[PDB]
């Protein structure tokens, strides 16, 4: 155990926190009931993640090998982090900050890790939920707008790359974003995002003007929400065409591909990120509740009502990507059908499903050369459920063409996304407030000024900020930001806590603390899974990472409707300079721990 001196008297005895309880009745708030906590601990680690870079980053890997590694890496990495990160933030009495500048003082770098990268994440974390509400504005009328496409000024035809796509991505691609060719390529302003994006962190600023005794209410509401919606459309998908052979498509394991690092990195960082650890906003939230609380049971059912939850989204949506990918084959076939009896003269139901190979070998020996002029397409499922299917892209091209294909439409389509809406509005809840606990404790406004005036200050700031997504080329900066600071900075400062927690803190004295506070030392798991076990995976995890940057390209997907082939993506190559965004995104609010570190050390002469 690494030496720390001076450990005492920087935190409270153990021995007197009970009397130290009474003064947490003014200069801290307190929760009302359990349940508000258990519930804002449970709107936090859900949503927009589970729904949205879950399926795409399942599809890429093809689908099976993206199942067995999440499971093994949460029920081995998620569940004692997590406990270990509430007792912490219960035993201490502080926010996110305060704490791990209690211990060894020259380690409050953490401190500023996570609020650096809370803050980063929020910056687009909210203009996802711009684009959804605008989605949610334009329901409220009997023909969707995105189920036909709209004439061109010489009223003959569709304009063109409406005719050679889909109907709905003539409303994604090109009316809701406008989508210019490249990311070096970036025009206007896109007033009509602006107002979404005002509305959205207006609609943020008003639910969180105060920290907790306003956040009560909203969890009230939107985190139980989600949870019946998504079991109506659960019985609305198991229920239609092509369920049943999408969820089974979700279950086969490629059994040689859960052998390449790629796909346990990216268990690795999303198991981290359907949780929201190295976040900072879990401490703060067990940061008020009383002392003498049962603190492991909660984080027990906590991880086993999230990780359920994860495997209860991905259901509902490859029972629909499994729908959509069934009619497409069936429209393929019958188009075969139709252009062979068009073009020899067969009755109508002679050619059906199942007769198909054997009446086109009996025309063949017939027409011989009438018969080799006919184009035939070439269409098989197992080639239709692994497509182009990509984040911003999956919950906005999928969910919004099988949901005009159901009776009722301009209802399924407005409690869809209510749900993701009121989904990820609670995320955002968490967030706010851990960017919001760490700025107050470090002295940086003058303490006689209210709270509201610090929340709208960061509102707007990050607002005029977000003006970078906004423009033409906007879908390519939130996918670069996505990727890289959800990635990299998340799993070294949990394997920095981790070790920090349990190697400079003394893990005995953690110990007995723990059997103080509930009432029973922690069962040999905890033990085993918190001293070897934990860090072994870390840093399993870290040097895959850095095997899986080097020797793989790096690539990006563009629109360019000039370009032949057009239905397919095209794939090119970032620019040179963007190397510089990839470091200020994953270089300074995962590099400021050793920075720090080394400014302390270097301070003491
Ligand atoms: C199952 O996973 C393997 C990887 O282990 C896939 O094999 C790759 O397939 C792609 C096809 O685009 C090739 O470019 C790679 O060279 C293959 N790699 C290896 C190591 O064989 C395989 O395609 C996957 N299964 C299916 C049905 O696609
Ligand atoms: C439609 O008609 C107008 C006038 O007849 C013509 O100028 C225009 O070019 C036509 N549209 C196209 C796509 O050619
Ligand atoms: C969409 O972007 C193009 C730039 O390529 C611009 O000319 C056009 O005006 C935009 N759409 C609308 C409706 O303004
Ligand atoms: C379709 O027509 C052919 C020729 O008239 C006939 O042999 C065949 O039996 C018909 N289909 C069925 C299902 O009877
Ligand atoms: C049609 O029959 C001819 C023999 O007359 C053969 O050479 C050709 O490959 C056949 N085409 C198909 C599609 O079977
Ligand atoms: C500010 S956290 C962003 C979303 C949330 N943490 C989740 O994992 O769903």
């Amino acid at each position: 155990v690494l030496p720390n001196p001076g450990l005492d008297a920087r935190i409270p005895s153990l021995a007197e926190l009970e009397t130290i309880e009474q003064e947490e009745a003014s200069s801290r708030p307190k929760w009302d009931n359990k349940a508000q906590y258990m519930l804002t601990c449970l709107g936090f680690c859900v949503g927009l993640g589970n729904v949205w870079r879950f399926p795409y980053l399942c599809q890429s890997h093809g689908g099976g090998a993206f199942m067995i590694p999440f499971l093994i890496l949460l029920v081995l990495e998620g569940i004692p982090l997590l406990y270990l990160e509430f007792a912490i933030g219960q035993r201490l009495r502080r926010g996110s900050l305060g704490v791990w500048s209690s211990i060894h003082p020259a380690l409050k770098g953490l401190g500023l890790a996570s609020m650096l990268t809370s803050f980063m994440v929020g910056l687009y974390y909210n203009t996802i939920i711009s684009w959804i509400m605008w989605y949610l504005f334009n329901s409220f009328q009997e023909p969707l707008p995105w189920s036909d496409c709209p004439l061109n000024e010489n009223q003959t035809g569709y304009v063109d790359e409406c005719a050679r796509s889909s109907p709905v991505d003539y409303f994604w691609y090109r009316e809701t974003l406008n989508i210019s060719t490249s990311i070096s390529d970036s025009g206007s302003i896109q007033w009509w995002m602006l107002l979404c994006l005002a509305c959205a962190w207006s609609v943020l600023y008003m639910c969180t003007i105060r920290g907790i005794e306003t956040t009560g209410k909203a969890v009230y509401i939107t985190s139980t929400l989600p949870y019946v919606v998504l079991t109506i459309f659960l019985i609305r998908g198991l229920t239609l065409k092509g369920a049943t052979n999408g969820i089974v498509f979700l279950f086969t394991p490629n059994v040689t591909e859960l052998a390449q690092p790629d796909t346990w990195l990216d268990a690795g960082a999303q198991v981290f990120f359907s949780f929201s650890l190295a976040f900072g906003g879990l401490i703060s939230f067990s940061s008020y509740n009383s002392v003498h609380n049962n603190c492991e049971k909660d984080s027990v059912i906590v991880s086993i009502i999230n990780g359920f939850t994860s495997v209860y989204v991905a259901i509902v949506v490859y029972s629909v990507i499994g729908f959509r990918a069934t009619q497409r084959y069936d429209d393929c076939f019958s188009t075969n059908i139709l252009t062979l009896i068009n073009g020899f003269d067969l009755p109508e139901g002679n050619v059906t499903q199942e007769n198909f190979v054997d009446m086109q070998q009996r025309c063949n020996a017939s027409d011989p050369a009438a018969y080799a002029q006919l184009v035939f397409q070439t269409c098989d499922i197992n080639a239709f459920l692994s497509e182009a299917v990509e984040g911003t892209g999956l919950a906005f091209i999928v969910f919004t063409e099988a949901i005009t294909k159901m009776p009722l439409s301009p209802l399924w389509s407005v409690l869809f996304f209510i749900m993701l809406f009121c989904l990820g509005l609670s995320s955002m809840f968490g967030n706010m407030e851990g960017v919001v606990v760490p700025l107050q404790d470090l002295r940086v406004i003058p303490p006689k000024w209210p709270k509201e005036v610090l929340t709208g200050l960061i509102c707007l700031g990050t607002f005029l900020i977000g003006f970078i997504f906004t423009l033409n080329s906007g879908q390519y900066w939130l996918s670069l930001l996505d990727s890289y600071a959800g990635s990299i900075p998340l799993l070294i400062i949990a394997f920095c806590e981790m070790f920090s927690v349990v190697y400079v803190y003394g893990v005995d004295r953690f110990n007995k603390d723990i059997e103080f506070m509930i009432g029973h030392k922690p069962n040999i798991f905890w033990q085993v899974t918190w001293r070897v076990v934990s860090p072994l995976l870390m840093l399993i995890i870290f040097l895959f990472f850095f095997v899986v940057e080097v020797s793989q390209e790096l690539t990006y997907s563009i629109w360019d409707p000039g370009y032949e082939e057009f239905p397919k993506s095209q794939k090119i190559s970032y620019p040179n300079w963007v190397y510089v965004v990839v470091v200020i995104v994953a270089g300074v609010p995962s590099l400021t721990i050793p920075g720090y570190a080394i400014y302390k050390l270097i301070r003491n002469h």
